[PDB]
DNA sequence: TAGTCACATCAGTGATCAGTGGTTCCGGAACCACTGATCACT
């Protein structure tokens, strides 16, 4: 399961632990024994493995190239839910219509989701949003546990609405009550906010009955809008799925 | 330039106990009664 970052993550160990074993074996510390002693090289493992079933939405390059790019689709759930409704809207517009939607969605006490790429400007946006009157808050790099966790029970309290993080949040964050998410400066073209990037982002907003996803950049990168493209087709299959079984998309 | 990476223990290091070395300390005037003169008499 997530072999597009297992196997990439099996190569990496195996290429930072023998640069260990280096300055280990290399520098006497151990014998070359140790060297063995390691994760299988990428293709000692692909040989000592036996069938092999990747499991993710987003199926890794080389897994690709592996299977020969077919795959086994499963992505309309039994409940019937649909993904959310993308919006894209340049940079500009971003601070007041960030406010008008915290409103809006506080008259119902409803989440929201922000992502930032720079630090310093994450903070900053926080810290001005928190200028606002706003129930804001936002992460960085190092973030510890005990800060999230506690935000989770504020928002199953209806104690914030919105939350601006850079890379992290993309992990560790399932939250059924947000409507609304907000993509910043997706137009650069970066590892960490790929096609990956932006489907976790599509994933995340499908969560509520009616999510919303809202991309401000000045220009459209391919992989988001194709991205955004498939999923609203993929969502209508699941509606027409939903209203053949006579069926609303159902929470469960 | 960066998040994950995971294959215990000599040797301090002394606390702290928890055993050993040693502590230490009172009341003494009473109590039991016993014991060398002193006139007495001879």
């Amino acid at each position: 399961d997530e072999s597009h970052v297992t196997v990439p993550q099996i190569g990496g160990m195996y290429e930072g632990d023998i640069s260990r074993k280096r300055n280990l074996v290399e520098y006497g510390f151990r014998l070359p024994s140790a060297c063995d002693n390691r994760p299988l090289t990428w293709e000692e493992f692909a040989d000592r493995i036996g069938q092999t079933v990747y499991l993710s939405a987003t199926p890794g390059p080389y897994e690709l190239s592996q299977t020969g790019g077919e795959f086994v689709e499963q992505v309309i759930r039994p409940t019937g839910l649909v993904d959310p409704k993308v919006v894209v809207k340049p940079t500009k517009g971003q601070i007041d219509d960030l406010i008008g939607e915290i409103r809006t969605r506080a008259d119902a006490d409803q989440r929201v989701l922000v992502t930032t790429l720079t630090k310093k400007m994450a903070e900053d946006l926080t810290d001005y949003l928190l200028e606002m009157g706003i129930r804001v808050r936002y992460l960085h790099s190092e973030v510890d546990t005990l800060r999230r966790v506690e935000l989770l029970r504020q928002l199953r309290l209806g104690d914030y609405d919105v939350l601006v993080g850079i890379n992290l949040l993309r992990e560790g964050l399932d939250l059924p009550e947000v409507s609304l998410v907000a993509i910043l400066d997706a137009d650069k073209e970066g590892f960490l906010r790929s096609s990956r990037s932006l489907i976790q982002t599509i994933g995340r907003a499908a969560r509520n009955v009616s999510g919303e996803v809202h991309m401000y950049a000045d220009k459209i990168t391919d992989s988001m809008r194709e991205a955004i493209d498939e999923t609203e087709r993929r969502r209508a299959k699941q509606i027409a799925y939903n209203e053949a079984n006579g069926i609303d998309p159902q929470p469960l």
